[PDB]
């Protein structure tokens, strides 16, 4: 089967959409929250998709399963770990995986996510913890694993523990922070609790991506650029409808974080249209392919490339360009960026 059996990179991916169906049953049952199901299989199918979906009809997911599994401590580093012997069986040797702390928390944080009831486990506590077990992960399955704390759209009060968070846990494992959620509150990448985050990330250099131009419109690449200052964009497709826009940022080599399967599925993308990666593999863009959510999307990164090649005469040279670049646009240190080049320059022959 397999669309690249060459080693790859990753950028843009969900922890908390990247969860075995089974990791969650047995938390579920471990620790009596009652999932939709009692197969890992029913579950599947259920958490998954295979339709465009409401903003809610989607956001209901999360609750499907996430009560298993933020709380508890032992579940977070478990799915932390097993995030990361899922990347080795992709194929995978760097990969950043990107997450909100506050989202697995019970304690010392409001508003209390997920109709938890208040608990011990902190936002601070989810980044020990998701260290812990993404650093075991690394050592066994051989993979390369850097984190990105995710701040959220909606409340940009988490947003500055977030950048804290960030410094504290710098390279061990965490490199960059993002902003994700619903894109479409009007005016919230301009909320003040994120800018004022951003601009620390600026001072104190930690690396930025930000989601936008999934679903909002090219304002909100703007906004992600000239305001938030990102270096990458997750996803970035709504980019096309300003000209100015695209251009400059084809000229400023910005890295474009692109998810085919999960557009298709998230309804982002149509597909009377030319898809957006069509294009920017015509004009020899700085983009990367990449999963989101394996979860959600029923998929793993070979769902991905089977699309583009298959779909869109991807080939396997543009896979090579696609992950050098990656590589490139990684927010690893310089020195070990230059290595992650040399695997691939080695690999790639
Ligand atoms: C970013 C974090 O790493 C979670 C957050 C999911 C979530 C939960 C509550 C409220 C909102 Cl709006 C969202 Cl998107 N995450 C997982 N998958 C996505 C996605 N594709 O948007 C976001
Ligand atoms: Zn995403």
């Amino acid at each position: 089967t397999p669309a690249f059996d060459k080693p790859k990179v990753e950028l843009h991916v969900h922890l908390d959409g990247a969860i075995k169906p089974e990791t969650i049953l047995y938390y579920g049952k471990r620790r009596g929250i009652a999932l939709p199901a009692d197969t890992p299989e029913e579950l599947q199918n259920i958490i998954g998709m295979d339709k465009p979906l409401t903003l809610p009809d989607f956001l209901a997911k999360f609750d499907y399963y996430m009560p298993a599994i933020a709380g508890c401590r032992d579940a977070i580093k478990r799915i932390a770990y097993e995030f990361v012997e899922m990347k080795a069986k992709d194929g995978v040797v760097y990969v950043e995986v990107r997450y909100s702390p506050h989202l697995l928390a019970n304690s010392k944080v409001e508003p209390i996510p997920w109709n938890q009831a208040e608990g011990d486990l902190t936002p601070d506590e989810v980044v020990s913890l998701v260290n812990q077990g993404l650093q075991e992960g690394e050592r066994d399955f051989g993979v390369k694993v850097r984190s990105i704390l995710c701040c959220m759209r909606h409340q940009p009060s988490w947003s500055s523990e977030v950048v804290e968070l960030c410094k504290k846990y710098r390279e061990q494992t965490v490199v960059a922070i993002d902003l994700a959620g619903d894109e479409t509150i009007e005016g919230s990448s301009l909320f003040p609790g994120h800018v004022q985050a951003y601009a620390e990330a600026v001072k104190s250099g930690v690396h930025r991506t930000v989601h936008a131009g999934e679903v909002g419109s090219a304002n909100v690449v703007k906004e992600a650029v000239d305001t938030l200052k990102t270096e990458r964009l997750g996803h970035g497709y709504h980019t096309l409808e300003d000209t100015t826009l695209y251009n400059r940022l084809r000229q400023e080599n910005m890295h474009f974080e692109i998810c085919p399967w999960s557009s298709y599925l998230t309804g982002a993308w149509k597909p009377d249209t030319e898809h957006a990666v069509i294009r920017f593999k015509n004009d020899q863009v700085n983009y990367s392919l990449n999963t989101d959510d394996p979860l959600i999307f029923k998929s793993t990164l070979d769902t991905d490339y089977q699309m583009t090649k298959k779909d869109m005469g991807f080939t396997e040279e543009e896979f090579k360009r696609l992950n050098i670049n990656a590589a490139k646009s990684s927010f690893l240190p310089e020195d070990e960026k230059k290595e992650l080049l040399d695997l691939l320059y080695k690999a790639y022959r």
